[PDB]
């Protein structure tokens, strides 16, 4: 069972669609669940994304005006715990309580979160862990050269296949990852 982690779109902010050579790859009826890391900025991205899939999961992140975007979705697909986080949060220390319900978030096989657009991907201590970059390659406060890049994940018994896709200069590039758990 195959999942669309993406996010970090902007649309139409910091950039007018989705890179051409992306929603090439993009089709429905192939996706079973998409998360998204927040950050589409409009509704028409929501639709187009609900196309692909029926299970989408999307997070409220910096900025996002939907109240109905949950700021922390843990969702679990198949035999794997995935947090999922927009990713700016960063949470004040001190403030103990906060702290204390985000060991729900680091009690996930997989972690996702983006809002740093640049794109990440490994394994540690047993969990995998994700930040499918931007999917448009969209500009932050930062830099510019930014790979747009979006993770598809095929689940299947204890074993994740992560790829990722990125858009460099003319190719797309597939990155390959085993995350298996034990
Ligand atoms: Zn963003
Ligand atoms: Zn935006
Ligand atoms: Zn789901
Ligand atoms: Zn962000």
């Amino acid at each position: 069972m195959l999942v669309l982690v993406l996010g970090d779109l902007h649309i139409p902010h910091r950039c007018n669609s989705l890179p051409a050579k992306f929603k090439k790859l993009l089709v429905p009826g192939k996706i079973q669940h998409i998360l998204c890391t927040g950050n589409l900025c409009t509704k028409e991205s929501y639709d187009y994304l609900k196309t692909l899939a029926g299970d989408v999961h999307i997070v409220r992140g910096d900025f996002d005006e939907n109240l109905n975007y949950p700021e922390q979705k843990v969702v679990t697909v198949g035999q794997f715990k995935i947090g999922l986080i927009h990713g700016h949060q960063v949470i004040p220390w001190g403030d103990m309580a906060s702290l204390a319900l985000l060991q729900r978030q680091f009690d996930v096989d997989i972690l996702i979160s983006g809002h740093t657009h640049k794109f990440e991907a490994f394994e540690h201590e047993n969990k995998f862990y994700i930040n499918p970059g931007s999917a448009t390659g969209a500009y932050n406060a930062l830099e510019t050269n930014i790979i747009p890049s979006f993770v598809l994940m095929d689940i299947q018994a204890s074993t994740v296949v992560t790829y990722v896709y990125q858009l460099i200069g003319d190719d797309v590039k597939v990155e390959r990852i085993e995350y298996k758990k034990s």
